[PDB]
C-alpha cells in the first residue's frame, strides 16, 4: 500500500484482443437470448480475479487469442434490433469484434494488500477490474468479456469482467481453466486439444424467439440503493469448524443439510445478528443455482451459456433470530429444493407475456455469489498456480463470494459488510470460534 | 495407517571417494545438542513425482557432501569419548510412503494432540543426534496423500543449522526444477565453517552422552504485524523490529495464561544466526551449524507488569548481547564444564526456525510449497517461525498446554491480532 491517500494506476496499453483461429470461420454464429438472459439486461458485469506471483503479459495475451477462438461467443457482440410493434429485441453475434484487453501496473500494491484486502470500498482493488459500471446491455458496443492485467510490486493480478447474458459463472470458470491450459503448454494453442464448444441451446420449448421485450433504453428504474461506506474481510472456515456446523445443523434440522448449506446458514444468521434491524423486519438470502442438471432433459456442466438463476429465501429477522442453526439451514435446503424445470417453464413463458412475480429483496439481506464447486487454483497459467481469488465491483452490503479453500474441505469468504457490522463480527466470541476473520 | 512404499540410500551423483576423506570437527555448540533429537520441517505440495526428487537428490548431495556422510565416535585413552563428521557418502535415507486417507487441509490446519497423525510424516522421530554414527545426518519421507504430497526431513544438528538445511532445500529444489538428471548441472563448491575457537583444542574431550500438549496454527495478518511494531516502537526507546514485537506479544499472553507465579522467571529463548556476529565473521553462505540459542530472562511479574515495547525491549537487549566475545566465553567455559542436557525448556518460549527463510521459494518444478510445517520431537512453548506468504505476513505453529490454549482462545484482544486456525 502506498502512503497517502492516492494509490498509482498506470495504465500502460489497452487493446482488443481477437480470435485466433487456424480454420476458415465462415459463418457468423446466432445465440439467442432467453427470459433469464434478457432479464439481467440492466445489471452490471460480474467480476473476479486471481492472484499470481508471476505473468508473462505477452504470452497471456497471445493464449487469449487462441481460447476466445475456442469459446467464441466470448469474443462476438449483443445486437439490438428494434421491432415493428414498438418492441426491441436482442441476440449475441459471434462476429470475433475481441475482447478489450488492459494492461495495468500499480507499483506499490503488493501482494498482502489483495490477500487481506486492507483497504475500505472501493479502495485500491477497486481499480484492478475494467469492467465497472458497464451493464450488460452496453455489449452492444463494448466486448462480452474484459481482462485487466496488472502488475504489483511482488505479483500480478488478473481480473475479468464479463456480461452475465452470455455466461453464468460456471461457463467463465471454465473458459478459464482452458485459458489457463493453453498458455501453460503453447501459446499458440498446437500442444492443447481443442475441443468443440456444446452450447446450451434454446429449451425453452413454448417460446419463439427472438423475444421482444420493451426498450430497456427507456426503462423505469426497477430497484432503489442506498449508497454507502462499506469494507470487505476474508473469513475462512476450516475442515475441522465445516464439520462441526455441518453436524450442529443436522442435529437440529429434519432434513438432511449439506456443510455448505450449514455454513451459509451460520453467517446469514450471524450477519443478521449483528445488522441493527428490527426483528419485523425482513431479510433474504440469495443463492446462485445452476439449472443445467435441475431442466428436463438435463445439460452437462460443460453447456456454454447462462443456465444459472438466482433463488430467494424470505425470513422475518425474528424469526431467524429466534430459531437456531438448523432452521435456517432448512429455509436455505427448501429454496434449494424448490427450483423446477416445469416452474422455471411456467415463469419464462409468463414473463414473456408480462407476467410476473416481483422479486422482493432487501439492502440487508446476505447476497450468495460464486461456489465452492468452482476450482479456482486450476488456473495455472504457466508459472504456478494462483495464490488466491478474489472478486471485485460492484459492492452492496451482504454480499458473500463463496471460494473452495486451498484445501479441498476448507471453504474462503469475501464478505462486503458495514464497518458497524465488521466491528460487530470482530467482537463476536462465538463467531470466531468458527470463522477466522483475516 | 500409513504404508512404506521404498526405502533407499541416496549417495552423491558425482561420488568419487578420495584417498582421504574430510573430516569435520564439532564445536561445544554441535557437541551440547548431542542428546537431542533430530530437528525435522517439511514442506506440502499439490504435486511430487519422487524419482526426480530422488534424482535431483543425488545431484545436490553432490555439492552438500556433509549431508552425505556420517558421525564417527573415538574412544580416548583418558576414558572420554569424541565425535567428528566423516564426510565418507555414506548416503541419505530415503523413504517413499503413501498416507491415503490424509488430506491437504488436515496439514494446513494443523491442530490436535500431539504426537498425532503428523508424526508419521517424518522420518527421524525418535532418533537423537548421537545416533549419527549409524544413522543419515539427513534424512527424507516423501509422504503421498489423497489430494497432495509431503516432503518431510529431518537432519542432525552436529552437521548444520537451519539457514544451511534450507539453503541446501532451496539448491535442491532448483536442481530437480531446471535439471533433474544434473546433466547440466554445475554447482560452487561448498564453504566449510572450519574452526574459529583457537583457545580451544579439537577433538574435544566428553563423557559418552550415551504431557498432553497440542499443536495449532497462528497467523498474523500484515494488518497485525505492522500495529504490533507501531505499539511496541511507541512504548520503546530503542528502534524495535517488527518480529520482535510480534514475538515479545506473544511472549506476554502466553505468560499471562501459563499459570505461573509472579515471582518466577521466565525465558525466552531465540536462534540466533552467529555468523556476522563472530570476529572475523564468516561468509554467510558457510555451511554447518554457527547457530546458538540466545536466552532472554526476566520473572514473570517484570513481564506482565510492563508493556508490549518492555519485552521487545528484553528480547533486542538478548539479541545484542550475543556477541563473538559471548560466543567465545561459552566456548572455552562449556570444554572445561561440559554441558549436553536432554532438554532444559518447558516453560520457556522457544522460538524455533525463522522468518528469514523464504519458504516458498522451494519449487521442486511442479509448483511452489502451500505450506511449512514442523513435526515431533514436541515440547511445551515451541514457537515455529515461518514466513508468511504474502510479504509481512507470519505463521507460528505453537506447541502449548490445552489449558492454555482454552485460555489463548478467549483471549480477546489476542485473537484481535493473531489469528487461531
Amino acid at each position: 500500500a502506498a502512503h497517502g491517500m492516492e494509490e498509482e494506476l498506470v495504465v500502460i496499453s489497452k487493446s482488443i484482443v481477437n480470435p485466433r483461429s487456424l480454420k476458415k470461420p465462415t459463418s457468423v454464429k446466432k445465440i439467442q437470448l432467453t427470459p433469464w438472459d434478457l432479464s439481467r439486461l440492466r445489471f452490471g458485469y460480474l467480476q473476479r480475479g486471481l492472484l499470481f506471483h508471476k505473468i508473462e503479459v505477452k504470452q497471456l495475451q497471445a493464449s487469449l487469442s487462441v481460447a476466445l477462438d475456442r469459446f467464441y461467443p466470448l469474443a462476438g457482440r449483443l445486437v439490438k434490433l428494434k421491432n415493428d410493434d414498438d418492441t426491441v429485441s436482442f441476440f449475441i453475434s459471434c462476429d470475433g469484434s475481441g475482447v478489450e484487453f488492459v494492461h495495468a501496473v500499480a507499483k506499490n500494491i503488493e501482494l498482502s494488500d489483495v490477500l487481506e484486502l486492507s483497504g475500505s470500498v472501493p479502495g485500491f482493488f477497486a481499480s484492478f477490474f475494467p469492467a465497472t459500471g458497464i451493464k450488460n446491455y452496453h455489449g452492444v458496443s463494448r466486448s462480452l468479456l474484459m481482462v485487466q492485467v496488472t502488475e504489483m510490486k511482488d505479483g500480478v493480478f488478473i481480473g475479468f469482467g464479463y456480461n452475465s447474458t452470455v455466461a453464468d459463472a460456471t461457463s467463465i470458470w471454465k473458459f478459464i481453466n482452458a485459458w489457463s491450459e493453453i498458455c501453460s503448454k503453447d501459446s499458440s494453442g498446437s500442444q492443447t486439444f481443442q475441443r468443440r464448444l456444446h452450447l446450451k441451446g434454446w429449451f425453452f420449448d413454448e417460446i419463439d424467439y427472438p423475444i421482444h421485450i420493451p426498450d430497456p433504453e427507456t426503462k423505469p428504474t426497477s430497484y432503489v440503493t442506498t449508497p454507502t461506506n462499506l469494507q470487505e474481510k476474508m473469513f475462512h472456515v476450516t475442515k475441522e469448524n465445516v464439520l462441526k456446523l455441518d453436524a450442529k445443523a443436522n442435529d437440529e434440522a429434519d432434513q438432511k443439510i449439506s456443510s455448505i448449506q450449514a455454513v451459509l446458514a451460520y453467517i446469514w444468521r450471524s450477519m443478521v445478528k449483528h445488522s441493527g434491524m428490527s426483528r419485523e423486519e425482513e431479510t433474504h438470502c440469495r443463492l446462485p443455482i445452476n439449472m443445467r442438471q435441475r431442466l428436463n432433459p438435463p445439460l452437462e456442466e460443460e453447456c456454454f451459456g447462462n443456465v444459472s438463476q438466482t433463488g430467494i429465501a424470505t425470513v422475518t429477522v425474528g424469526e431467524l433470530l429466534d430459531h437456531g442453526l438448523g432452521w435456517a439451514a432448512m429455509q436455505i435446503n427448501n429454496m434449494e429444493l424448490s427450483q423446477t424445470d416445469e416452474k422455471a417453464k411456467a415463469f419464462a413463458e409468463n414473463w414473456v407475456k408480462n407476467i410476473k412475480i416481483p422479486v422482493s429483496v432487501g439492502s440487508k439481506d446476505l447476497v450468495v455469489t460464486n461456489s465452492h464447486r468452482f476450482d479456482v487454483y486450476c488456473n495455472d497459467f504457466g508459472w504456478g498456480k494462483p495464490i488466491a481469488a478474489r472478486a471485485g465491483p460492484p459492492y452492496l452490503n451482504g454480499r458473500l463470494v463463496v471460494f473452495k479453500g486451498i484445501g479441498e474441505a476448507s471453504l474462503d469468504f469475501q464478505a462486503c459488510l458495514l464497518p458497524q457490522v465488521v466491528e460487530k463480527l470482530v467482537k463476536d466470541a462465538e463467531f470466531n470460534e468458527y470463522v477466522s476473520i483475516v
